[PDB]
């Protein structure tokens, strides 16, 4: 029984076809313009805490979303929960207003630019994560900011080992709320863009981050992953990709996996690499949370990787 | 009369109220990564097209559209042009199509981001302006492919000066026909961003490209724009903006500054500093055709910038 504590969201995702590296220019006065043509609109089922569960469950593990939706719109979210067999015990639906949604544009490299209309998240902080029965293991992932405060705080007084991602959340935090929460947090989990706000945020090296944790993780898109202890750090290759489509919700595919490497008891090579295989498979799909690969499906595709199953 | 070619769109703008340039990272694998509070939403009038003509016709200049919209959602739109007193004669409506929509992510650099589906711009090349009556001068702006190449050819056998603004509708050209158009054009409008793009596609240097036109005219955003012609170059300052909301559209006000001083006979510098009144008078409202000067503004605004009236 793990405990996802993040948003819940609707998003609505323009992937350009390319990467907006190649098309920045310093030199002009105006940086970069793209226009690149779409088809027609389909609004994806995501969210931190949705993508995690979806990827958890996945893997046939035990995943508890814990955060907020809005009444208006809940039902299409919820039913899809019902549908695939996750539970609603923490999931919090409030009368009268709108889920959140998640306007995102990016690229292939996933420099996801986010319109964000925060919604229901607004009110996260209505769970309470101690409350929470027989959690093994927790993540604290981009939610209200008053949420995400809370979550990491209880969750640490009552000794639940969570991983900590504040994600697209950076903003909300401070020097101090960002220092208290790293504290609290046993393992860190960021894309190298975030990592470096953080090590500007805290004002911390990331050799005094690694100290505070047990493991601070950071992914690198296409050239995999580094797995930091204090007293070693493994490389963890990028399973290749079928093909790229869409990474929006690699991050949270990957924290599906870690999540799992960890409840586990895995070695921190088998957890990344199997985080990673998550994040391979997602990107060959539109969306956070379009692939689904079968359980039997993940396990041939590790070993044909890594010569082992998981 | 005026014929202003190119896209009538709805456009949905995501302004990041500050800079991408501010938040890159190049050392990193994610260049950019964002997520920034919006309020809801609010389907604006834009398109090329669109926008241009509104600009025109705010300073007493005949603007007519030529353009095609979809008869699903064309009605708000037609009914303004009512309003607004704009000619309807070639704004030719596509039975049981969507209108072009717009999702533009942007900065207040204007670094557009856009995904765009088309619908009804895709039939654009069912508007010939071989056929448009007592025309004297035209632009050709971004609209669909076939659609753009078409005007020019029929503008250029018809004897009909104009200005091409390929701008967001590069992506469709290549060497060749890039070059077919600019041999076919009179003036050419771009900003510094696309300036640096034709030059690359057509081999052409800045130089070169200039030669083949009466004037070459590069927008520079905050630093004001540049127009070569053949006999000179003017530098034209920016007009300080009362504020910075948005400047999405500012690139089409700017035209229709350019267009009016053209048909109403004004020296390069003149027409090039009422563009750019133009572009400071929209950039002070969020949206490309929010503003609404009268006359006597635009009048008494030209003159506190430049110590005359044109
Ligand atoms: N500011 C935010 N707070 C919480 N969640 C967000 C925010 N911005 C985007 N998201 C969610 O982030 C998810 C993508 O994250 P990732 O899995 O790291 O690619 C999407 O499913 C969005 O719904
Ligand atoms: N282009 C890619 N090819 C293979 N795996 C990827 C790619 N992009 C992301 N991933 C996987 O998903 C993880 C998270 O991606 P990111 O959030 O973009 O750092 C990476 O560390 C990889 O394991
Ligand atoms: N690919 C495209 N084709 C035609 N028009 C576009 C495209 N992308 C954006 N636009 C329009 O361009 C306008 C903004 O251009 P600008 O006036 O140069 O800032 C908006 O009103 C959009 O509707
Ligand atoms: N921040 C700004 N302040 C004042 N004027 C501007 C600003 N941005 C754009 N403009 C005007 O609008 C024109 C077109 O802008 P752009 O399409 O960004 O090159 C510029 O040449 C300026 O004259
Ligand atoms: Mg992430
Ligand atoms: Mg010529
Ligand atoms: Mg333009």
């Amino acid at each position: 029984a793990t405990l996802i504590c993040g948003s819940i969201a609707y998003d609505n995702i323009m992937t350009f076809e390319g990467r907006f590296r190649e098309h920045i220019l310093p030199d002009q006065v105006h940086l970069i313009n793209l226009s690149f043509l779409v088809p027609t609109m389909r609004r994806e089922f995501g969210g931190c805490a949705g993508n995690i569960a979806y990827a958890l469950n996945l893997l046939g593990g035990d995943a508890r979303m814990m955060g907020t939706l809005g009444a208006v719109d809940a039902q299409p979210y919820l039913d899809r929960m019902d549908a695939l067999g996750l539970s609603r015990e923490y999931v919090r639906v409030l009368p009268d207003t709108y889920s959140a949604q998640a306007m995102i544009t990016t690229d292939l490299d996933n420099n996801q630019i986010t319109a964000f209309h925060p919604g229901a998240m607004m009110q996260s902080h209505v769970n309470h994560a101690g409350e929470a029965k027989d959690i093994k293991l927790a993540i604290v992932g981009p939610d209200g900011f008053q949420g995400m405060v809370q979550h990491t705080e209880e969750l640490a007084q009552a000794g639940v080992p969570f991983i900590f991602d504040p994600g697209q959340g950076l903003p909300l935090f401070d020097g101090a709320t960002l220092r208290r929460s790293i504290e609290l947090a046993t393992y860190i989990a960021v894309n190298d863009y975030e990592a470096k706000l953080v090590c500007d945020k805290t004002g911390w090296s990331e050799d005094e981050i690694a100290s505070r944790v047990q493991a601070l993780i950071i992914t690198r898109g296409e050239h995999g992953a580094t797995i930091r202890h204090r007293d070693g750090t493994e490389q963890i290759p990028a399973v290749r990709a079928e093909r790229v489509i869409d990474p929006t919700g690699c991050g949270d595919a990957f924290r599906g996996g870690l999540l799992y490497g960890i409840e586990h008891g895995f070695d921190w090579a088998t957890a990344g690499r199997l985080a990673s295989l998550m994040g391979a498979l997602k990107i060959a799909h539109q969306g956070p949370q379009t692939y689904a690969p079968t359980r039997a499906e993940i396990d041939a595709r590790f070993e044909t990787a890594f010569g082992y199953r998981p």
